[PDB]
């Protein structure tokens, strides 16, 4: 079966993110980089401090539910994700809480720009938030998918507020805008080199081994692919010494 | 064969970090938290700022033996990896030959703290250093592995020179000192946060979802079962959610 192939291609990068230190630590290390940059961030007379968050895998941990896929052969599922999400177990990204805090009580506003779904999925989203220890998990904070899941539209919507946004912090490239949305790797790459130095700074980046907009960019067509296709194309992309 | 199950497990790691913008991302985002940091850096009266490097998986990208190990089945070997290295193959991690070229022309010295080996590893190494634009790659800059693994050593032999390490960079959380060396990922993760307000400013990290001292932390003992053993202490450590 290779719904299990490609499941279990992904086991040691879960082992990874839930159990190591390492893991940890750069969480940690994107938090205090996003504190460093926020503290020095300058803002145009009239605006306020915006800090816009990406939710899963950046600030929420959903890696339980991708722990669920592996022990069950399972591919990505939507009735599955919203299940997942009204189960109100997901669990903070390290730093993350920490973070938000003290954004909201130095002069900004973080915004959450998930594409959680707005109808099905805001009510679990909110009470884990909530229970984790967010603060100003009020309505108006969540930007949450209707339709599309293009962010930039939402990122505009919070600067005709009178934001200005400081900083993204995310841990799939298309949290920082829609540069490369739908685009293949090398294009993504790309806009990472064209941004070398927002990493860290106005970009913050927190890791994600299991899946993303990484995934769909290792192929023309990735997420349209069936499961051997996704397998094809994963392999193909390895990168490999000739052993000689 | 239980071979091909455990070098499988680590694809999705794999083509994350050898083909993802996300990955580069997070590289750009260490070695600029580090050049910052080191800008910072506060070194006491008589002393030369140093900063402490690892090479593998920080300075040096060994990716395409992974990529040889996924295609051909194989566990890691150390004949395998010696000639790996002798290849002279090697690239550089993003960001990594601008911070260490920046270090070095800015009142301070890298010093490479590795676990490639003096005697048969120190000549292909230094021949990619030189090739992908590493400066001060002399003899002395260099402490490679001779017997042990465990790094403090190595790092107080730096100490007794009259330098102060103001900054250590790696992918494992032993590249910052010994207090985790050999330990379960438990005490690791409890290291991390004995030292959050550490990372992105005195330790910087690297991500590696592919191997390390994290794989070993996964049960007691780990290195010494064999692929079984490790594929089942893998699945062991998946935490998952009850589908409910
Ligand atoms: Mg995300
Ligand atoms: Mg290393």
């Amino acid at each position: 079966q290779a719904n299990m192939q490609l499941q279990q291609q992904a086991v040691l990068g879960l082992n990874w993110m839930q159990d190591s230190g390492e893991y940890k630590a750069l969480a940690y290390q994107a938090y205090n980089a996003a504190k460093v940059a926020f503290d020095h961030a300058k803002v145009a007379k009239g605006k306020k401090k915006a800090v816009v968050a990406d939710l899963d895998e950046t600030m929420l941990d959903n890696s339980p539910y991708a722990g669920w896929q592996v022990q069950n052969n399972k591919p990505f599922d939507g009735k599955d994700w919203t299940r997942w999400v009204d189960a109100r177990q997901s669990r903070a990204v390290p730093g993350a809480v920490e973070f938000n805090n003290y954004v909201n009580s130095h002069k900004g506003k973080v915004f959450y720009v998930t594409n959680r779904k707005d109808s099905s999925e805001k009510a679990g989203t909110i009470d884990d938030m909530k229970r984790l220890g967010f603060n100003g998990v009020e309505e108006s904070a969540f930007y949450l998918k209707k339709d599309k899941s293009a962010k930039a539209a939402r990122f505009a919507e919070i600067e005709k507020q009178g934001y200005e946004i400081v900083l993204y912090v995310g841990d799939n490239l298309d949290d920082f805008g829609n540069t490369v949305y739908g685009k293949l790797n090398a294009d993504r790459r790309a806009f990472v080199d064209q941004n070398q130095g927002k990493f860290g700074k106005t970009f913050i980046m927190l890791p994600n081994a299991n899946y993303g907009g990484w995934e769909g960019g290792l192929a023309e067509g990735y997420f349209k692919k069936d499961t051997q296709g996704q397998i094809k194309a994963r392999l193909d992309a390895v990168q490999a010494w000739d052993g000689k």
